[PDB]
């Protein structure tokens, strides 16, 4: 279980870093938002 | 532990998804954002 | 290992309200967004 949930963690990492920057980007109104 | 943690990650799952289309809908304007 | 993915989990919780919190304010377009 703890190895599945590793890498679900994982992937969640990098999701919600994504999420970060997108969001950032429109708050800021980057490139044109 | 592992039992809270998963049950803290599946919900994460759950609010991340949630996340990631609302996001995609404002960076494409969908639905007249 | 379950103790750190505790904390990688906690810190995710932590950075996903902050994200909902501000997709909720561009959606509603909430203090001139």
């Amino acid at each position: 279980e703890v190895e599945a949930l590793e890498k679900k963690v994982e992937a969640l990492e990098a999701k919600v870093q994504k999420l970060e920057k997108k969001v950032e980007a429109l708050e800021h109104g980057w490139d044109g938002r």
